[PDB]
């Protein structure tokens, strides 16, 4: 009898998100561990939304998600196929591309979105889950070393969060650090210019 017993994964759960809005860059939480396990379950989230990088939980992971250009994105890699919750209930994911380990839904009413670099820099800025806004030095098209090496434990659950430009521009996805010696030198990102395909496509 498993498939009357068969199990379904929970929603993706908006449990936090970065304040960009001042001057000072903090996490705040916006729901605790018990209220995350009910909302993942029924995929109903009545919350208020704010922002652009939202803190976001699975039963099994912690990593970030980001808007821009009115669609919250973040990795294949912590969110799967999963849909995210919201006021209305669950909401089935927009874009989903494994091989650029990206996915997207929808933005939820109340969030601000990032709008996509034109400038061609290179000297980028990544924001941690922990708010930390770390000077990052693009190296190609979707690779960018950090000025000052840091432990893999530091960026842990940053996947899905933006690297911005010096005018405040989305530049691209974290989506993975690059590790030697466990510790992290550089980062591969998902740029944005391949999330602008993604939606014209
Ligand atoms: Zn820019």
């Amino acid at each position: 009898s498993h498939m009357a017993s068969m199990k379904k994964k929970g929603s993706v759960v908006i449990v936090g998100r970065i304040n960009l809005s001042g001057d000072t860059a903090y996490a705040q939480q916006t729901r605790g561990e018990e209220g995350c396990q009910e909302t993942s379950q029924t995929g109903r989230d009545k919350n208020q939304v704010e922002g652009e990088v939202q803190i976001v939980s699975t039963a099994t992971q912690t990593f970030l998600a980001t808007s821009i250009n009115g669609v919250l994105w973040t990795v294949y890699h912590g969110a799967g196929t999963r849909t995210i919750a919201s006021p209305k209930g669950p909401v089935t994911q927009m874009y989903t591309n494994v091989d650029k380990d990206l996915v997207g839904w929808q933005a939820p009413q109340g969030s601000r979105s990032l709008t996509p670099c034109t400038c061609g820099s290179s000297d980028l800025y990544l924001v941690t889950r922990h708010a930390d806004v770390i000077p990052v030095r693009r190296r190609g098209d979707s690779r960018g070393s950090l000025l000052s090496p840091r432990p893999i434990s530091y960026l842990k659950g940053s996947s899905g969060g933006p690297l911005l430009c010096p005018a405040g521009h989305a530049v691209g996805i974290f989506r993975t650090a690059v590790c030697t010696r466990g510790v992290a030198k550089a980062v591969e990102f998902i740029p944005v210019e391949s999330l602008e395909t993604t939606m014209r496509s």
